[PDB]
């Protein structure tokens, strides 16, 4: 197979409570502290420069942000599935919706997602550290 065929999985660790982003088979998105959870293994695929999509390996669904700010995961990629990936001062990344460019992927400290319209650049909720899934 040509280069890039097999995608290297990653975890996304949210600084706000220390949860790994989790994508469930039914499309729900939340966080968990169990590093052995099969549903936290993600593929971060580079799309255009500085933009990624985020796929749950086991759920086989793409992270998307809906026009009402809700986070969910869908089986087929749409324009709601693309995020600007920006490196931050504390070595974490942020993921900002390309379709709705004031809104970020984010978790509350309960482990539930934070509505996109409530997010913003200074929040702990939007900070994710890519980690090895090995």
């Amino acid at each position: 197979f040509p280069p890039g065929h097999f995608k290297d999985p990653k975890l996304l660790y949210c600084k706000n409570g220390g949860f790994f982003l989790r994508i469930h088979p039914d499309g729900r998105v939340d966080g968990t502290r169990d590093k052995s959870d099969p549903f936290i293994k993600l593929q971060l695929q580079a799309e255009e420069r500085g933009v990624v999509s985020i796929k749950g390996v086991c759920a086989n669904r793409y992270l998307a942000m809906k026009e009402d700010g809700r986070l969910y995961a869908i089986k087929n990629v749409t324009d709601e599935c693309f995020f600007f990936e920006r490196l931050e001062e504390n070595n974490y990344n942020t993921y900002r919706s390309r379709k709705y460019p004031s809104w970020y992927v984010a978790l509350k400290r309960t482990g539930q997602y934070k509505l996109g319209s409530k997010t913003g650049p200074g929040q702990k909720a939007i900070l994710f550290l890519p980690m090895s899934a090995k």
